[PDB]
């Protein structure tokens, strides 16, 4: 059924605040990861989505939150409602 997997982190602001210990040297800044529906696990570079509860880590230089989101967590209703199913389909088709 649909409702946030982490209702407490439904609001962006609440999600942002968890990145205070986020590894500064990373390309993915907190505001980015936050907007893409992610909150910080407090450990390493691991984050989880408030809606799908999916967690992504090992963030490489070439990674964009939304895209990574769409790629691995394709069934996430937050992405579909923000980016739309086309974006998802597109990201799912992209070569690299
Ligand atoms: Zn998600």
């Amino acid at each position: 059924n649909y409702f946030p997997q982490y209702p407490e982190y439904a609001i962006e602001t609440a999600r942002l605040r968890t990145f205070e210990a986020w590894p500064r040297n990373l390309k993915q800044k907190p505001h980015q990861l936050a907007e893409a529906g992610f909150f910080y696990t407090g450990v390493g570079d691991r984050v989880r989505c408030f809606s799908c509860g999916g967690g992504l880590m090992d963030w490489n230089d070439n990674d964009e939150p939304w895209e990574q989101h769409a790629l691995w967590l394709s069934q996430c209703r937050f992405v579909k409602l923000m980016k739309g199913q086309l974006y998802i389909d597109t990201v799912a088709a992209k070569p690299v």
